[PDB]
């Protein structure tokens, strides 16, 4: 365009996201204008961490997930100096955006858009080549308000939005050992939350307060909420990870499991 700034049939625009290996940009097709979004990884910045072997594992195991709730890859071109991953670009921006935005999302809407999201969670669990944590963040809305999760691994590029940053499960913000998949699951509680509250349900500039009310677990139920999706938030928020939600718990939960695609949890 102005200069190098077309690979392949895509030409890169501006910037949407910077993470430790590179940046996301916007893109589109150049013969179709078809938008696109680009993660460019800087592969001198990934031999310099010695992390090429994981990189390019994470890369092969992305060019297979197919997910309706993740965001798709459609093509992986390697420079001597990049890797230019091309994928699906989604219009709706992040779900916490959104949110923050237009407040919450009534509760029928909630329950449909926590089931997809949760839907792609499991499929991570299951397919990521090593399991890393979920990073809410990364849940974006399609054009047809549907959820779609950009892949949160080495290769994360999502970075900033809006305003209401220091927030993590009981366990890991104490300093314990702890598993992957139970983190995954608090952080689930934390955005169905959102979705139902219009707000974060531990929110606190002050970072003591916050962590003692995060590790405290104490949590507002606005009057509005009903009780059944009250019960499932309590526990998929348990501060004690070995109480906490499982995702087949989840499953059996009677306000999750209303009016469910049988597609988004095979077995
Ligand atoms: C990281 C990010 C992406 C990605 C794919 N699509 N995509 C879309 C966006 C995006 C981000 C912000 C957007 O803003 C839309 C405008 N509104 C206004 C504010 C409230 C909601 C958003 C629209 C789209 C951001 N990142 C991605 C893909 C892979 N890795």
């Amino acid at each position: 365009h102005d200069g190098r700034v077309k690979i392949g049939h895509y030409v890169l625009g501006d910037t949407l996201g910077v993470g430790t290996f590179g940046k996301v940009k916007i893109g589109e097709h150049q013969l179709t204008g078809h938008k696109v979004a680009v993660k460019i990884l800087n592969r001198q910045k990934i031999r310099s961490l010695d992390v090429v072997g994981k990189i390019k594992r994470e890369i092969q195991n992305l060019k297979l997930f197919r997910h309706p709730h993740i965001i798709k890859l459609y093509q992986v071109i390697s420079t001597p100096t990049d890797f230019f991953m091309v994928m699906e670009y989604v219009s709706g921006g992040e779900l916490f955006d959104y949110i923050c935005k237009h407040g919450r999302v009534e509760e029928m809407e909630a329950r449909r858009l926590f089931q997809q999201i949760l839907s792609a969670v499991d499929y991570c669990h299951r397919h990521m080549v090593v399991h890393r944590d979920l990073k809410p963040e990364n849940v974006l809305l399609d054009a047809h308000m549907n959820a779609k999760i950009a892949d949160f691994g080495l290769s994360n590029m999502m970075s900033d939005g809006e305003f209401l940053p220091n927030y993590a499960a009981p366990e890991v913000i104490s300093g314990r050992l702890y598993a992957g998949p139970e983190v995954d699951i608090w952080s689930c509680g934390v955005i169905l939350y959102a979705l139902l509250c219009g707000t974060l349900p531990f929110d606190d500039e002050h970072v003591p307060t916050l962590f003692k009310k995060i590790r405290g677990g104490v949590f507002y139920i606005p009057e509005y909420l009903n009780r059944s999706v009250a019960t499932l938030l309590m526990h998929m928020l348990q501060v004690d990870p070995l109480k906490r939600a499982t995702i087949k718990d989840i499953r059996e939960h009677e306000w999750f499991k209303q009016d469910l695609p049988s597609y988004l949890f095979p077995e």
